[PDB]
């Protein structure tokens, strides 16, 4: 794992200048920047060394990323730790989060296909995590914001500070019951993502009636009444075949189900996935 | 990937003690070997650096292997290049080949859930092959012999010296390739049909001694499924031991394994899948 000078940060931001920033992180901002004589675009995430949770999230971030490598997930280039700071150094996603293309946003809608392929690349990353490495890899924050697109439209899997060997709309109701570690609680989080690529609506909506504040909640209830294709993203009206639709929308149904125990796999749920996009097709 | 020196092999080898020697070929000479303060045990590979071939796996094996990363692929953890000579370093695999567990052997024989669990592990180390590197790498030399087992019995696959960006194994080729088409990841799958086969019938997938149609096992075990006589041909061991479900998915997905065209064949996910399904039909049922 690539270690960074604070120079070389400043060069690569322009000294951190407003107009490359791109947001913020949980302890904050990020930037892009070129590293390597301007040849690679990073994207630059610059932490709070003062938050022990901060202290702890970079350092998780450093251990997993520095050995798991995957197509689908964001690459950590690097670190700088110097002048006490913590900055993280990632691959450039040139179209940013799966979210802002969703809703809530001017970027134009999707097409379906788009979609299913982003959902297919989010859970390979995912599947891998909790098959490829030398244990189990609970992601514990899976959500719109955390699957990040390239500048070929692929799926990467980032923000891996909360992970084990959360956000509202995306917490596994069962956890706070049963109190256990399972990669079962990625699947349910992958679940809402599942519903939010149908309905583009946020996991969660405080100012709703109170049956559909939680889509976790709201698109089981309507798929099983028969009206699921009455909150399905009005892009989409219309756009998905029967069986597709059918296929996806009982994979996502089984995620979010009450108990991680009846979830299916992140590799029967990958599996379902492709499936449905040849159903897309047949 | 991390450089050792002579001193750190010789050392490691006790200075290539033939007491280590867990193996020796055409590829050259593999040592049981222990590093950092006998702390990590591993496999040390000494090659022959003046073959050409030999050179040209050795850089292909170092190329590929540094930047993958997966549990169910053997890893390497470094290379060693001075003194002329040119020498790599993995985990060990304490229980060696997947073949020697199967036939031509003292080994006692694999209970069918364990090879279930082996076929899988391997499947997972391919579908992560075929779609988890910036491109898709394609091993090119999938079989039996390539897949080893670790003291857990974890199966992981090695020897990436003829893998490419898109031990006889003879029997193991796709017959596409001989028709000059263009190659790809359905060989890969290609082969592994033929291991499966191999885990459910052991023996080799290429016995030039027999009767012409029993010669390659990828020709004789769907020929014997289409008759409805697979079961003649099953490993003794196995006999009553595998359920209905599980038989019939297992050679269904074999069999689509082998298929003669690349296109017809299904992707190692779908593969993986259909073989987790053949575990969960095994043992539902009992
Ligand atoms: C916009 C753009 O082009 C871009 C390009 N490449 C990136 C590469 C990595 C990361 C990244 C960001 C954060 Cl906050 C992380 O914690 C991690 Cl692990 C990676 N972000 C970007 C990135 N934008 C960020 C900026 C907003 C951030 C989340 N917001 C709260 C909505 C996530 C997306
Ligand atoms: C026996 C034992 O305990 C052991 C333990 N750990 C290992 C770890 C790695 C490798 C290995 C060997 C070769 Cl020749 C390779 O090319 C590669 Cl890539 C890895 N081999 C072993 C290994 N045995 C080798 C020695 C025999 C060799 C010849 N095959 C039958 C054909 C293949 C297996």
């Amino acid at each position: 794992c690539r270690h960074f000078s604070f120079a070389e940060i400043k060069a690569a931001t322009k000294n951190f200048d407003e107009s490359r920033v791109l947001g913020v992180g949980g302890f904050g901002k990020v930037y892009r920047g070129e590293i390597d004589g301007g040849t690679t675009k990073v994207a630059i995430k610059r932490g709070n060394p003062m938050s022990e949770q901060g202290v702890h999230e970079f350092q998780t971030e450093i251990e997993m990323l520095s050995k798991l490598r995957h197509r689908h997930l964001v690459s950590l280039i690097g670190y700088c730790e110097e002048n006490c700071e913590m900055i993280l150094v990632y691959d450039y996603m040139a179209h940013g989060t799966m979210r802002e293309h969703l809703y809530k946003t001017q970027n134009p809608s999707l097409p379906w296909k788009q979609r299913l392929e982003i959902c297919i690349g989010a859970a390979r990353g995912l599947h891998y995590l909790h098959t490829g490495a030398k244990h189990t890899i609970i992601h514990r924050d899976v959500k719109t914001t955390n699957i990040l697109l390239d500048e070929k439209w692929v799926a990467k899997v980032s923000d891996f500070g909360l992970s084990k060997t959360g956000s509202f709309g995306y917490l596994d109701p069962e956890y706070f019951r049963r109190q256990q570690l399972t990669e079962k609680s990625d699947v349910y989080s992958f679940g809402v993502v599942l519903f939010e690529a149908l309905c583009a609506r946020p996991a969660l909506n405080p100012t709703l009636a109170k049956e559909q504040v939680s889509l976790a909640e709201w698109a089981p209830y309507c798929y099983k009444k028969g009206m699921l294709d009455q909150i399905v993203d009005p892009y989409l009206k219309g756009k998905i075949t029967p069986e597709c639709f059918k296929k996806f929308a009982e994979t996502a149904m089984k995620c979010v189900l009450d108990q991680g125990i009846e979830r299916p796999s992140m590799g029967d749920v990958l599996w379902n996935l492709e499936f449905a996009l040849q159903l897309q097709e047949s």
